[PDB]
């Protein structure tokens, strides 16, 4: 019985399992090698993954997300504090801890964070079993270099909640170096960098490995700033570029702007591989069809100093490993928002034009690792 990774994401989840020799990601019920980290409540249903995220734009208080930021957290933590202002569904105190408080079945029901978090866990142990074709009770699970004991906990604790067996909870840059195979060094330091430009949150890690044995020496980032930025300055763009052209606001209209999201993120992610993509909205507002285009160029310059942004933190954990850029060995892009080619031309730029590994999908590659894993303490 083969043991499974996964790769428990802010906004994206992914699974992976070894097996005859190789590292597999399994697609999920729509074909897609990532699952949203969504969970809705309906009147009827219990809905998770891309079924939740696609009727956000209907059920938005019902629609549960973001999870990964309350987990092992207490309420009056001021990050739960500040998040919550942003989120469209309701968070109470239950004695200083969180809880998310929805409607299902036409009564009111609250869950833990990690109550919520094993729902996705669920999803992604089904989407194991029917490509497996049996069982899978044993699992990696990662976590962020910087999670403490309580959210290391509470992450454990969700998988135990979706009848799983926990073998190890491993950190996310670990496991993307994993992936690459370089925890066999052999004798002598090696210096990897870890940049990872997520969904909702950007980790650059430097870890030094020594004959299989990681050290994490420093860590930056911003822990709001990912592809859901960028997707949001196309939204920005596109609002305004309605009100010119049909001389009517939508941003008032909360359905309106949410498709809009929707269709500038799948816009932005076309934008990686082509250089023009189209959108096309049927009824967008009060009957208006928005048909339109947006050009690779002009999205860099929507994001610009955002893309710029990332290598202050770059800086700064070269700084606090004191390390100069020559010792840095290898360079390992992660996260869905490392397609981008413009993030890959800044990072390779300054570091002199180095090779970045970026062979393994970047959005599949702590999975991938954690699979690798699993296999290992099996
Ligand atoms: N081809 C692509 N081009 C640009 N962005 C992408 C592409 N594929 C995925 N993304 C973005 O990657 C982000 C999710 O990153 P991922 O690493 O999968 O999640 P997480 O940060 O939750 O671990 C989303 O913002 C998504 O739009
Ligand atoms: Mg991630
Ligand atoms: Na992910």
């Amino acid at each position: 019985a083969a043991a499974i990774g996964i790769d428990l994401g802010t906004t994206y989840s992914c699974v992976g399992v070894f097996q005859h020799g190789k590292v597999e990601i399994i697609a999920n019920d729509q074909g897609n090698r990532t699952t949203p980290s969504y969970v809705a409540f309906t009147d009827t249903e219990r809905l998770i993954g891309d079924a939740a995220k696609n009727q956000v734009a209907l059920n938005p208080q019902n629609t549960v997300f973001d999870a990964k930021r309350l987990i092992g957290r207490k309420f009056g933590d001021p990050v739960v504090q500040s998040d919550m202002k942003h989120w469209p569904f309701q968070v109470i105190n239950d004695g200083d801890k969180p809880k998310v408080q929805v409607s299902y079945k036409g009564e009111t029901k609250a869950f833990y964070p990690e109550e919520i978090s094993s729902m996705v866990l669920t999803k992604m142990k089904e989407i194991a079993e029917a490509y497996l074709g049996y069982p899978v009770t044993n699992a990696v699970i990662t976590v962020p270099a910087y999670f403490n004991d309580s959210q290391r906990q509470a992450t454990k604790d969700a998988g135990v909640i979706a009848g799983l067996n926990v073998l190890r909870i491993i950190n996310e840059p670990t496991a993307a170096a994993i992936a690459y195979g370089l925890d066999r060094t052999g004798k002598g330091e090696r210096n990897v960098l870890i940049f990872d430009l997520g969904g909702g949150t950007f980790d650059v890690s430097i870890l030094t490995i020594d004959d299989g044995i990681f050290e994490v020496k420093a860590t930056a980032g911003d822990t709001h700033l990912g592809g859901e930025d960028f997707d949001n300055r196309l939204v920005n763009h596109f609002v305004e570029e309605f009100k010119r052209k049909h001389k009517k606001d939508i941003s008032q209209n909360k359905r309106a702007v949410r498709r809009l999201r929707t269709a500038c993120e799948r816009a932005k992610r076309t934008l990686s591989s082509s250089t023009q993509a189209s959108l096309e909205i049927d009824s967008l507002f009060e009957g208006i069809d928005f048909y339109t285009s947006i050009t690779r160029a002009r999205f860099e310059e929507l994001c610009s100093d955002l893309f710029r942004s990332t290598l202050e933190p770059v800086e700064k954990a070269l700084r606090d490993a004191k390390l100069d850029k020559a010792q840095i060995h290898d360079l390992v892009l992660v996260g869905g928002s490392t397609r981008i080619p413009k993030v890959q031309k800044l990072l390779q730029d300054f570091f002199n034009g180095r090779d970045l590994n970026k062979s393994i999908n970047p959005d599949e590659a702590v999975a991938y690792g954690a699979a690798v894993q699993a296999a290992i303490l099996l």
